[PDB]
């Protein structure tokens, strides 16, 4: 067959699944099928029957709504993706969702749909590809060698984080990253010049990246010529710019918003594959097209020749290719358990009243020496948010290429999807770090990590009012609030420096979802804990002070505000009164423990609780019900000192106390 | 006083006003004194005597950190922003706190901080300017006539919201917004070649602005020259690239991330003093310097001169001149009431299931013939959001510059952060739509709106489970009850065509604070209501369905969910139950409903409640308590048709009874 007959396979199946589904987007898969045939056939290293080969080449579909381009891909290549799976697009539990998921069909790198994140992501498999070839390729021995392809369409380019990734990606000359823009003017509302006039040529040429410029999207040599120009590129990431029909082939939706977003119809079906020229019932592939799309034979070899030269290279260096195998795999260092378990307990009996932000710093710094995995990084924040360490070693694009530290720039939502990528990638645990407030820049970037159950570790620091001076625009209020609604995040909010160094313990074990650890810009002091209770931290909330019998009140305290609830706790029990105070570092930890446990720190039959938090209060009704009270926030900050904001928000034992008492007496 | 002296007064107060405050930012004030020095005493048109003076031309500090600046230029030509007020820096409820917030001290347009929103902003206000000359300019009347000037730093340009807001600006060429770009190789990790070597000069030129390159940013005649070919260029923005050097002047920490974010010390500031032939002691600024600061004559002649053709305009429309003082004083039109009114009831007794964002659509059809200063748009969704109305002109560079509606493209952030700017400026009501799932792309200017008091319509539909196919990383589940967290954001939910343009009615009424208004894909049903019950819409929460005497058992609701919850009470009302249906459209609403009326429709001795809603179940406790129940979401969506989503997880009339059971 031809190479435009090989392309109209992607192109029929793209249009006959949407059919089936009455649902999904035919325009953008009929437009690239052509540049897919040439990359996936001709270039592409990678194995169908092993989508988890180590040395695969990385492919990320950012234009996520032509979820069937991907899906025909893996099916017509070999994977384990079948003509069945294809008829249940859009189907409840099947394998191809409207928009391509993690997990769900083999060969998909990532989950896809929401714009510009894609190309973020292959941003950081790209960056994880340099930094780890860094850290283990040898003289001789080329382990760490594959390229990150990525199709991108208009509306990933008029987003914001393409900016953030792509001008970092020049920065760190990321010359294995290559990525084919769908120029086809066209997005949802309509032909682009009206709201979309970049010279995207130019723009990316100030980022430092190669530009092919006019591609022919629909002539295959024209496309590969481009792919061996950006190939031969080692310095810089490539943009190729291919013109391309949207929904190409259909005679009367073609080049048009038309054939975005909806099914072409049976009638539109017909004509199309009359333009096509393709003679074959829906569903149904010629053996011919098989055997001339399938890569296990080239795959197969691919990763056999890449064994040997593994298996030479763990000859040559055997604690090199244990370590790649481990951290390839996301498994911990075999003396992880006793070491972290050591130094939480050297903190907890070497007591210290320092910032959440400091113990992070002395967390990292323990942790860091036990994990060469750690690929840590800041938004342009490390001197405040304190993620350097003594063996830190920022990467650049020619020096410390085997590092461990990225300066990401004023870059939050880039940076946290960037560390998406890199956690997908495999053989890293990346954190990075920003103020909290700026959650909300990268929010979607964290809701992405969940959904996809990625150990990325979300670090925030300056985490309330507690920060001061740089008032409402910078104190958090309602932001640890929303990280906790995130299904699959948990969130910690640690109190002092051993609650500290447990909340980055358990999100480095999380290996089936993202962490996010909130830090303070002041001092906490250091509460006292039994082994017992030292054991219970990382079941999310603990009993810290216990009285004698049933509590007449319980105080539900967090972070900061767990030394208030420990005060005003003891200014009622020198009245007699019999009060229990619990920590709740985390609350959705705390959320999945069994019903025992959580009957044992918060007896459903005392309902007199007070929580204590410098955060939105309605979040807490969960903990403290109709009987209960709230001692949290209901407006935005003030520019002011903190002990002077604290007062004027009612964080005083005063208050804590007076609140505490009308409860009691049923007020 | 030479222009340098002038400009070490800004560099003097704003390191002495740190230093008293032990907090603050003295580099950037520092790089950038010279710069605003020669724009503000030679080219911006403004009257320190009335900083709400329509046709002021617009000054943002996008830099938001070296509000000092700012300050210090307030204070000098003569706002009502004392030394007494320099001296109160960062303290409690003075006029000048760390980062400069809108209606805090006079002259401040908008609040900074969050970097990338000033400039994003100010690409709103000169939208704004730009369509209200279009719409109210007249030959001979030329009285929308201003600039939008910005300082913004490497952060802003870092920042992807900068992408956004300056590729729509080359875009409609707002040839009235300049931008000085302090590029001084700083950011708070260092210098910054390791993570930021754009060639930003070639970027802007991409997206179709004039650039002004390598003006040395501490040389007045330099800089006085850029800002003439800036403001001759009448069709594009201007990047005028400033070298600077940050904390210019300080001998040991200029140059250097040490200048950013700290107080110099009082030993720097010194050599700093001694440096800069400086010889006053802290906060003395001599009367010469006052008097050649000062913009009270000019700024006084500018107003008037503009006052006068006012008057010139108004003799000519009276009709015009009395709607351009009804629009920038953000008042609604005489007929508002009686319209909206009317069309509401229309839709009350004209039944129709039809899907709320096509209500939207229906209420923005009815409110812009009574609204012109409507001013819609969509973030490429215009199809799926349904944002145009028949009158809708999409605003272009050459084209329906008078027009009312803007295609934002793929730009979630920059849409809502313009919006802001467009709400600030005056004139008009922005309102701007995405799914519900991307607010989380523009999250902090919703909040930036609600710190800000603005009146923005923040338009989201697709809201559930219920858009169906395109599976969770389109189908919101959290989101929902995280709008509902902002402070001074009032969010809805409406559950038909009513509740939708009741919602849409109190979005525009709104004038001390930001709407978000979440309408699904799903066809409704419309409820029956009686005329209290209508009236009782705006109030957040009300009783939609009723028994007599005390119920036994309350079933709260919200949106798409309604009907789920009306007729799981019907059958259990045929039971012989006792039970109530409250539909609550606004959680924020209700809850600044006085206690008399929240305790009508959530009797606190009634204490079996059911909460329903597509939504993350958590948030619903603040209403149902430890012994009620709440049919919600606790997981991610999937990819699958609607109906078979909504039957997946639990939104059936039989599990709704069984839970209720549960509890009675
Ligand atoms: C952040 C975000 N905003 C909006 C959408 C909705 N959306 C999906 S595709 C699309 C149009 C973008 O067009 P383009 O990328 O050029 O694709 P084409 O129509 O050419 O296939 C939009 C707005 C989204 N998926 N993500
Ligand atoms: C979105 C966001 N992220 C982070 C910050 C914190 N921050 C304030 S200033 C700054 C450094 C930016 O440097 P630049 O804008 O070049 O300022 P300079 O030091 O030159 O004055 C950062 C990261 C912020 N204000 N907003
Ligand atoms: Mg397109
Ligand atoms: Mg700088």
């Amino acid at each position: 067959a031809t190479r435009r007959q090989l392309a109209n396979a992607i192109r029929v199946l793209a249009m006959d699944s949407v059919q089936k589904a009455k649902s999904g987007h035919p325009g953008a898969p009929m437009g690239m099928a052509d540049i897919a045939e040439v990359l996936w056939r001709d270039f592409l290293k990678h194995n169908p029957t092993n989508p988890k080969w180590a040395d695969r080449d990385r492919f990320v579909l950012s234009n996520g709504h032509g979820s069937m381009l991907i899906y025909s891909l893996l099916h017509l290549t070999g994977y384990d993706l079948s003509i069945e799976d294809l008829k249940q697009f859009r189907q409840l539990h099947s394998k191809t969702p409207g928009h391509p998921e993690y997990g769900y069909a083999p060969g998909v790198e990532t989950t896809t749909g929401p714009l510009g994140q894609g190309i973020t992501n292959a941003v950081g498999m790209a960056i994880a590809e340099k930094t780890l070839a860094g850290q283990f390729n040898r003289e001789g021995h080329e382990i760490v060698d594959h390229h990150t392809y990525v199709f991108l369409g208009d509306g990933c380019l008029m987003e914001g984080i393409s900016h953030e990734a792509c001008s970092l990606a020049g920065t760190l000359g990321l010359g294995k990253l290559i990525a084919f823009y769908d120029d086809n003017n066209i997005s949802i509302d309509g032909h682009v010049d009206g709201w979309f006039s970049d010279d995207t040529a130019e723009r990316f040429e100030a980022y430092g990246w190669q530009v092919i410029r006019n591609v022919d999207g629909h002539d295959a040599e024209q496309i590969r010529a481009a792919t061996i120009l950006a190939q031969a590129e080692k310095g810089k990431p490539t943009l190729i710019i291919c013109k391309t029909i949207i929904g190409f082939g259909s005679p009367n939706k073609s080049g048009s918003h038309d054939s975005h977003g909806a099914p072409l119809g049976d009638e539109e079906i017909d004509l199309t594959r009359k333009a096509l020229g393709w003679e074959y019932a829906p569903f149904e592939i010629p053996a011919e097209y098989y055997a001339e799309w399938s890569a296990k034979e080239k795959g197969a070899a691919a990763e056999k020749s890449w064994e040997e030269k593994f298996a030479a290279y763990a000859k040559a260096y055997p604690e090199l290719a244990a370590e790649f195998k481990r951290r390839v795999s996301g498994e911990l260092p075999t003396n992880w358990a006793a070491e972290s378990k050591a130094f939480i307990e050297k903190l907890q009996a070497n007591p210290a009243s320092i910032a959440s932000r400091k113990a992070s710093q002395n967390a990292i710094e323990a942790y860091a020496h036990v994990l060469p995995e750690f690929l840590g990084g800041s938004a342009d924040l490390a001197s405040s948010n304190l993620t350097l360490w003594s063996g830190s070693k920022p990467i650049r694009a020619h020096e410390n290429v085997g590092g461990n530290y990225i300066n990401y720039g004023v870059r939050e939502f880039g940076m946290s999807a960037i560390m998406n990528g890199i956690a997908l990638h495999g053989g890293f645990i990346p954190y990075g770090a920003t103020f909290l407030m700026f959650y909300e820049y990268a929010h979607n970037a964290v809701r992405m990590a969940a959904l996809m159950k990625q150990r990325t570790l979300f670090v925030y620091t300056h985490d309330s009012i507690g920060l001061g001076e740089d008032g409402p625009t910078h104190q958090p209020v309602e932001q640890t609030a929303s990280l906790r609604l995130i299904p699959n995040l948990e969130t910690w909010r640690p109190c002092d420096q051993v609650e500290s160094a447990i909340a980055w313990q358990q999100a480095v074990e999380r290996q089936d979802g993202p962490s996010a650890l909130i830090f303070t810009r002041q001092n906490l002091a250091q509460m006292d804990r039994t082994s017992a209770q030292l054991d219970a931290v990382k079941r999310g909330a603990y009993v810290l002070k216990d009285c004698d019998g049933t509590p007449e009140l319980i105080f539900i305290a967090t972070g900061s505000e767990v030394e208030l609830a420990v005060q005003a706790a003891e200014a009622l029990s020198a009245e007699g009164k019999k009060v229990r105070v619990v920590s709740m570092p985390s609350t959705n930890r705390f959320d999945k423990q069994d019903a025992a446990y959580r009957e044992s720190v918060l007896p459903a039959a005392v309902t007199k609780r007070v929580a204590i938090e410098a955060g939105i209060a309605d979040f807490w009704y969960k903990y403290v019900g109709f009987n209960g009270r709230v001692i949290g926030m209901n407006s935005f900050g003030e520019s002011a000192p903190a002990d002077q904001l604290f007062k004027l928000f009612g964080f005083t034992v005063e208050n804590v106390v007076a609140k505490a008492k009308e409860i009691l007496e049923n007020l």
